[PDB]
């Protein structure tokens, strides 16, 4: 009853209507809006919201789920690239997800660079990646770490672990077993490489800005949504917090379409059973 189809259908009808009120109109005041001439959005109807925006050129949002304080944002396009790395390193990120697969990144028609798997240069930004660990999450999702140096000069030179799950397929949902795996590794990646910097005094520790793990996947609202969803319940501190706030608090914060398959969504809704969680609000 309180997972059944009724209580389903209402957490669909709500989610819904937000998602047609965040709709894009032209020029939205609620969105960020390409300077001059540039491609901003990889896809035209899926936006920015600007009031979370990272920066002025990429489609990417600082994201809130109750406590949890990641970044979203879509595949960077190549123009993206030197800004992309500039977010990374300044955020001194933890952890970077790459949910996109192996074989959209090599279709070129999706203008997808590879830009985590290979060392290039990218303005006045040197990137070098090193492949470390392969991991298997289950029902044969598998996941490939890399480590990507960013270096500047004049600036400090970062480093990022990657996770790049290298076979979920668009506009699908990984089983919640997957999930939860995926949200493990991600979360425990981020974990070490902020005790790293904790354990050499960086003051970026206690910045709430700063330190977030950066997800996305093509767009940046389907499987990128679903992992947030995942690492949001594996948050001790967000107890009580309802599968509507959850997709709400992402959709606002970034756009209507977080979460985008029904099922999705389903797995989000079968994990908070597993936890007793709520779906609805009061």
């Amino acid at each position: 009853s309180p997972y059944g189809p009724e209580a389903r259908a209402e957490l669909s009808s709500r989610l819904t209507t937000l998602r047609n009120t965040l709709a894009p109109a032209t020029n939205d005041p609620r969105y960020l809006q390409a300077c001059g001439g540039e491609k901003l959005n990889r896809f035209r109807d899926i936006q920015c919201r600007r009031q979370t925006a990272v920066r002025a050129d990429l489609n990417a949002n600082y994201i809130q789920v109750g406590n949890t304080r990641t970044i979203a944002c879509q595949y960077p396009l190549q123009s993206q690239l030197e800004s992309h790395f500039r977010m990374l390193a300044e955020n001194r990120t933890p952890v970077l997800a790459v949910l996109a697969s192996s074989s959209e990144i090599a279709n070129q028609r999706f203008g997808m660079p590879d830009y985590f798997r290979q060392s290039g240069t990218y303005g006045s930004i040197t990137v070098e990646s090193k492949m470390t660990q392969q991991v298997g999450l289950g029902d044969g999702i598998m996941a490939d770490m890399y480590t990507l140096t960013i270096r500047e000069a004049g600036q400090k030179t970062i480093s990022v672990p990657v996770v790049h799950v290298t076979n979920w397929p668009d506009q699908t949902a990984v089983s919640s077993e997957v999930t939860k795996a995926l949200a493990s590794l991600v979360d425990q990646t981020a974990e070490t490489k902020r005790n790293m910097y904790e354990s050499k005094g960086s003051s970026a520790v206690a910045d709430d800005s700063k330190l977030r793990p950066v997800i996305h996947c093509r767009a940046g609202v389907g499987r990128t949504a679903q992992l947030i969803g995942a690492m949001c319940m594996n948050d001790s501190r967000n107890s009580q917090l309802s599968v509507e706030d959850m997709v709400s608090q992402m959709r606002v914060q970034r756009n209507g379409i977080m979460v985008q398959k029904d099922e999705q969504l389903d797995v989000l809704i079968k994990l908070a059973e597993g936890q007793g969680r709520p779906l609805l609000n009061s």
